[PDB]
């Protein structure tokens, strides 16, 4: 159950994000969905010199699932997963290096949208969350719940409590009060249509309906 820090270009970096007027903050979905993308084509990458890889869940989907009694929107994917030391590393230093360069990027009048080109597009989701769980279970690893209230700590604790998923990462985005149009059907449907034409891999919507009886 353990404690960490962010980096100090993290914590600000979360901070600018957190804080953003930013208007267009449906590109936090936009990110997520090409975080997952890129754990699918890892992989679907290993798996071709290694097949067995792929036992642990044979299908490669991302699925996006509205939890509106929780006000929580939740992203997973079937990916190559994290490790136990990804998740207390953040998966090392090389990953967030563009974390400095971004936000001189944006001193400068860049598009937040412009994110993912500094590699830490995963950091957009505080557009629209105060408060996030990521689930990841790698081939390599035990199953283990990253957790961030937006501060300065996290944690990284065995995963006792949730669904496994066999292979890859789900999210869990407790939503800002001003952004529940991202647990609306129509809503979720507008912006992957919008921003994921290029996107290799099925990408589906649990919806959940009362049968009228
Ligand atoms: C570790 C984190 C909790 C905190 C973090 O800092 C971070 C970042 C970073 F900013 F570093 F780029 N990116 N990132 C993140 C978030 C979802 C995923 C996914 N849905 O699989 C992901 N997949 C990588 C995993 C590694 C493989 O090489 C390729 C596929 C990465 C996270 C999650």
């Amino acid at each position: 159950g353990e404690t960490h820090e962010f980096t100090a270009e993290i914590s600000q970096l979360m901070s600018l994000i957190i804080n953003t007027v930013y208007s267009n903050k449906e590109i936090f979905l936009r990110e997520l969905i090409s975080n997952a993308s890129d754990a699918l084509d890892k992989i679907r990458y290993q798996a071709l010199s290694d097949p067995s890889q792929l036992e642990s869940e044979p299908e490669l989907f991302i699925r996006i699932i509205p939890q509106k009694d929780q006000k929580v929107l939740e992203i997973r994917d079937s990916g190559i997963g994290m490790t136990k030391a990804d998740l207390v590393n953040n998966l090392g230093t090389i990953a967030k290096s563009g974390t400095k360069s971004f936000m001189e990027a944006l001193s400068a009048g860049a598009d937040v949208s412009m994110i993912g080109q500094f590699g830490v597009g995963f950091y957009s989701l505080f557009l629209v969350a105060d408060h996030v769980q990521v689930i990841s279970k790698h081939n390599d690893d035990e199953q283990y719940v990253w957790e961030s209230n937006a501060g300065g700590k996290f944690t990284v604790t065995l995963d006792e409590t949730n669904e496994r998923l066999g292979r890859g990462t789900m999210l869990r985005l407790f939503l800002k009060e001003d952004q529940l149009e991202y647990l609306e059907e129509k809503r979720i449907k507008e912006v992957v249509k919008k921003h994921s034409e290029f996107v290799a891999y099925p990408i589906q919507l649990v919806v959940t309906k009362e049968v009228e009886k």
